[PDB]
């Protein structure tokens, strides 16, 4: 589905796990708490179970 980033210009929404960028974070090596707000705050989704992400 398309979703809206933070800064409001039309996006993409989909899992943490089919963003080539967002695949890259994850198997990059840093995580840290910062790294969830952003990935939580870019989330077009209230749920704790099935984590979501922006995408443009």
């Amino acid at each position: 589905q398309a979703c809206t980033l933070p800064n409001n210009d039309k996006g993409t929404c989909k899992s943490l796990l089919q963003c080539d960028v967002a695949s890259k974070i994850i198997s990059k090596k840093p995580r840290t708490a910062q790294d969830e707000k952003f990935l939580r705050e870019s989330a077009c989704g209230f749920d704790g179970q099935t984590p979501k992400v922006c995408c443009p």
